[PDB]
């Protein structure tokens, strides 16, 4: 396993067509997960499955720029399970990050970042057995 908190560079940013894929097993009783795709300090995008909000499961994005969180943007459909394998794929569009688990479609979250070439460092950090972290250009 790959040791978590996991930086994977993305040399020269992010683009459209480029897929990120992150494969790992939640670990029992996990409480959460971030994927921070980041520009330097920034956060362009934070993926944040969230496995105990008030008892409530919720996966809450967002955006950090000069240390400041944004608006939250949040999607009650929660594809994660405490103990299950995921994959995880992030296309990058022209508008959006595309998000699909286990090969269905999850949310869109628009940029917010407009620099994608400068998104140069993929955090991938909480409660999971990392098993990899990869790209290719689609
Ligand atoms: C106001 O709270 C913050 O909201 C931000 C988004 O607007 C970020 O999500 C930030 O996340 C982390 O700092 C963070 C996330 C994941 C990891 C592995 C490490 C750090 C933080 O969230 C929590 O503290 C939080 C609040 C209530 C919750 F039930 C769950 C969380 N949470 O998952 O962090
Ligand atoms: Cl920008």
């Amino acid at each position: 396993m790959l040791i978590v908190p996991y930086n994977l560079p993305l040399p020269g940013g992010v683009v459209p067509r480029m897929l990120i894929t992150i494969l790992g097993t939640v670990k029992p009783n996990a409480n959460r997960i971030a994927l921070d795709f980041q520009r330097g300090n920034d956060v362009a995008f934070h993926f944040n499955p969230r496995f105990n909000e008030n008892n409530r499961r919720v996966i809450v994005c967002n955006t950090k720029l000069d240390n400041n969180w944004g608006r939250e943007e949040r999607q009650s459909v929660f594809p994660f399970e405490s103990g299950k394998p995921f994959k995880i794929q992030v296309l990058v569009e022209p508008d959006h990050f595309k998000v699909a688990v286990n090969d269905a479609h999850l949310l869109q979250y628009n940029h917010r970042v407009k620099k994608l070439n400068e998104i140069s460092k993929l955090g991938i950090s909480g409660d999971i057995d990392l098993t990899s972290a990869s790209y290719t250009m689609i």
